[PDB]
């Protein structure tokens, strides 16, 4: 554990200087300049590990698109990000990128993803493990009931630190405190998000 700022953990888990985003990633905006899913400068072989074309957020119905845009937020925070270095787990290599714990997601972007979920549904609160891939895209186990999204995150609490086998740990810190990671930003305005890497990488 040595560099904690402006720092990625690629596929191969190598640690990694963020770039340019690459073009898979282009919905992604607010990593458009300085991005974990980046070009490479070499010819690295190419095989796209992310989510954003190969999760299946429909898995039991039309997911809501409002849930949707927040699962999209979550995919490019967790593939883009270059500011969760006080949080990465390096001898975790079993994710599809790095494993990141507790990352002190704010407040507001629990709370509203989880409202924004209310209508959409799932089978399983952790969303890392025990879907069954056969078909190329994740689909619910047998003996995996659909239900509504609350039924298996009651509380925004459940479902931030649950659904990724606790990657966040919602803060009782809100946006503009520079104390808790925010899932998008106007990049425009500022990365919000640096500042709060500085804070956590004197902490711990
Ligand atoms: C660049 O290399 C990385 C690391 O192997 C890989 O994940 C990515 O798919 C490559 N980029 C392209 C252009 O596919
Ligand atoms: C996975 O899905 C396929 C059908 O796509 C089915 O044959 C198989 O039994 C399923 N396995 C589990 C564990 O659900
Ligand atoms: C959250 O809890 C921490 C530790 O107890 C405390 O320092 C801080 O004042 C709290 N923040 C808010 C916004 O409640
Ligand atoms: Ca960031």
């Amino acid at each position: 554990r040595t560099e904690l700022l402006n720092v990625c953990m690629n596929a191969k888990h190598h640690k990694e200087k963020p770039g340019p985003e690459d073009k898979l990633h282009e919905q992604c905006r607010p990593w458009r300049k300085n991005a974990c899913c980046s070009t490479n400068t070499s010819q690295e072989a190419h095989k796209d590990v992310s989510y954003l074309y190969r999760f299946n957020w429909n898995h039991c119905g039309e997911m809501a698109p409002a849930c949707k845009r927040h699962f999209i937020q979550d995919t490019c925070l967790y593939e883009c990000s270059p500011n969760l270095g006080p949080w990465i787990q390096q001898v975790d290599q079993s994710w599809r990128k790095e494993r990141v714990l507790n990352v002190p997601l704010c407040k507001e972007d629990c709370e509203q993803w989880w409202e924004d979920c209310r209508t959409s549904y799932t089978c399983k609160s952790n969303w890392h493990k025990g879907w069954n891939w056969t078909s190329g895209f994740n689909k619910c186990a047998v003996g995996a009931a659909c239900q509504p999204f609350h039924f298996y995150f009651p509380t925004p609490t459940v479902l931030c630190n649950e659904i990724w086998t606790h990657s966040y740990k919602v803060s009782n810190y809100s946006r503009g405190s520079g104390r808790c990671i925010q899932m998008w930003f106007d990049p425009a305005q500022g990365n919000p998000n640096e500042e709060v890497a500085r804070f956590y990488a004197a902490a711990m």
